[PDB]
């Protein structure tokens, strides 16, 4: 549920599947470095983030975002 | 100065340099879908934002952030 994902993002006890948490970790860090947001339990999990497994997601999820970006451009001109 | 940029994130009159404003657009836009925070300044910038040229610039930065993670791995084990 997208409505749920939006609520779970930046919410205490973000203990969810690895494939889901690793899809929000960098998002939070993006604003954490230059902005705000620093939850105790979040920090603990972040300090426990694997090395190789992190890069594996970095080179995967980011590609999908790029694919969709160009994908929508293919349907920019209809009719 | 991260402390200086921090208070500029999601702040009105965010007329930052090309590479700087893009970094903000690649952050707040994500939160706008997974939460909230939709400033007219960003909406206007995104409205007139390039399509084909965007993917290229974004991918360029996507590499750097991922390279940093791998770079830290080479310094995870000190002595």
């Amino acid at each position: 549920v997208s409505k749920e994902t939006a609520t779970k993002t930046r919410q205490p006890r973000v203990q969810m599947p690895n494939g889901l948490v690793l899809m929000r970790m960098m998002g939070i860090l993006w604003h954490a470095v230059a902005g705000t947001a620093r939850n105790p339990v979040l920090k603990a999990f972040w300090n426990s983030v694997p090395l190789k497994q992190a890069t594996a997601a970095l080179r995967k999820i980011k590609r999908t975002v790029s694919a969709l970006m160009v994908g929508l451009q293919k349907r920019g001109k209809r009719r």
